[PDB]
């Protein structure tokens, strides 16, 4: 099991003392998102030494040395002092659901029974600090501790939500199922042309309206919901319904042999081509179903000519999932479990 | 063999399991009550009580199913004379007296069942009812809806006893760290040594009058006192917090009775007390040799005018209180109960 595209990640983006960053931003930025994805590509690529080394630096560096009692800032890096330290101590639940998730992954296939209390811990906190019941929908994590509600109503973000982890959070506690159903709801309300946006505004009478800052606005965020619906395992609850609710998305890129850029979730108009690390993310909903089959075979055939740049964080994160589904490295049984290939 | 109890049940909890208070004429139940009887029935070692009092709070007070909802907080007779839910919230202090007592029956009487409800209800408490709230921490919301605005969080002190907070540390240490800021807002909402019903919790993280009572403690801040006599020795700053609230035993003691209305911030004190107030500080006069004339004449006001037949709130208070003084239970120093008959 090598994983040449995890071991390149590595060498570009990872620093000797475990904290990912994104060269495009001149702080030398690390987000706890960075740190999360990268927790899950350790495991998955079976890298026991830089997961320790990535939970260590996140631990000590977002979390007051601590994730059992701190959720991770989001934004680290260096300030107008140059000094290196937390940039925004607020955080992003999208990351502490992914570091949640990786915890008890890989505390359950390593044997790490601290990596597993670890998980619970995280998830305790998260549902004390994030979540909230909102009206018309039910429990639901918000986007982040602060900032997230107001009169207008409560800003979320469908790609925070993946199902798989939710599903897997039920194992813990049914809350957690009860999350993921109504996240399955929330994203079909979200996307009413079969297109995702990256954000949505749940208002005070239940509803879902235009986003208070991006509108209906579909970009690089909600590239991720296709991702995530597109690996769900076949017998994962709603499978078939997600799959097939989304299929324009598949459907144009098919068409049109490219991802398209930009969509407006409202009308389902597209714009642009996607960079490559759309391609990618895309890759497991257009095998999902036969009538991609030509899709998914066009989408390889371009990773294949034109793979993902060097430096380039986001698109390669996108890869890491999505070319790394593709290649057979890793699934998700029907409650969300990770079943990697080395786990053999 | 609890008489008390018996005469509560034979007096306030219909046939088919729900506690009723007489002295609205809509004859209420509130989960309160629901969430009292329960530990009540649990202290008396009565299994079949406390079925049915779960019962009739899953059917009515939590649409079917109490792992799946907060039960609603009030139920009576609406204007159209129909037995329904009245009021669809929740109170956060039944939330949390219903799950404790869940999770010690299914210790004390080996019941899987309540254990795995018990658990499932601190979940929905935490997604639900809890906050991070700013220079503070985690902290539980009164209820889940409308204790927030623009001018900050209500609390009330009262609704957050240590022991069951300690005891939820078991299941998770959040819950621990939770009991840890629980100590600091009493403290806080606290400067003379009295308690009040309400405090508001501002954006810039200080406590301060609360929007609806102001300073005052009365009803809800005499259960505050309560909570704190009964801490057992090992509990966490137990001696602080009994030497914090001394002015409340010694007043009671000074006065030969319990004032009725307190104000937290001048700490001035008005008229006298119902027994069940009487009943509520019997913990916390035992806890202190000093405060011993002050037991002897409350021990001696509930002798001669008992709490009275089909009084709800006295009753409860005395069930606590008077159970408690008459050593039918005890906690641990992490808020595990210790009953008589175990």
């Amino acid at each position: 099991n090598a994983w040449p595209a995890w071991e390149r990640f590595k060498a570009e983006l990872v620093s000797v003392d475990g904290r990912v960053i994104d060269p495009s931003d001149e702080r030398l930025i690390t987000t706890s998102e960075g740190q999360s994805y990268a927790l899950f590509f350790a495991l998955v690529g079976n890298d026991r030494q830089t997961f320790a080394q990535l939970l260590r630096w996140t631990s000590n560096n977002l979390a007051e040395g601590d994730l059992a009692r701190h959720l991770p800032a989001w934004l680290w890096g260096r300030d107008g002092q140059q000094q290196w330290q937390v940039l925004d101590a607020n955080n992003a639940s999208d990351a502490d659901l992914w570091i949640a998730y990786s915890l008890l992954e890989a505390g359950r296939l390593w044997d790490q029974p601290a990596y597993t209390q670890l998980g619970q811990h995280l998830l305790w906190r998260i549902a004390a600090q994030t979540v909230r019941k909102l009206p018309g929908l039910g429990v639901m994590l918000l986007p982040g501790d602060y900032g997230f509600e107001d009169a207008q109503g409560t800003r979320l973000n469908p790609s925070y939500l993946p199902l798989q982890l939710l599903d897997r959070f039920s194992d813990v506690d049914p809350l957690w199922g009860e999350l993921a159903a109504n996240t399955r709801r929330l994203w079909l309300a979200s996307s009413p042309k079969g297109f995702a946006p990256d954000w949505l505004l749940w208002t005070p009478a239940g509803k879902p309206a235009a986003d208070t800052k991006h509108g209906n606005a579909g970009d690089y965020d909600a590239i991720r919901v296709y991702l995530w619906v597109g690996m769900l395992a076949e017998g994962a609850a709603q499978r078939r319904e997600l799959v097939a609710h989304y299929a324009p998305m598949a459907a144009l890129t098919q068409r049109q042999g490219l991802p398209p850029e930009h969509l407006d979730a409202r009308s389902g108009e597209a714009r642009g081509h996607g960079p490559a690390g759309f391609s990618a993310a895309l890759l497991p909903l257009l095998a999902a179903s036969p009538e991609h089959v030509a899709g998914l075979a066009a989408q390889r055939q371009r990773l294949r000519e034109q793979p993902v740049e060097a430096k380039a964080y986001y698109s390669q994160v996108l890869a890491l999932f999505g070319q790394g589904f593709d290649e057979a490295r890793y699934r998700f049984d029907p409650h969300g479990r990770l079943l990697p290939a080395w786990s053999a």
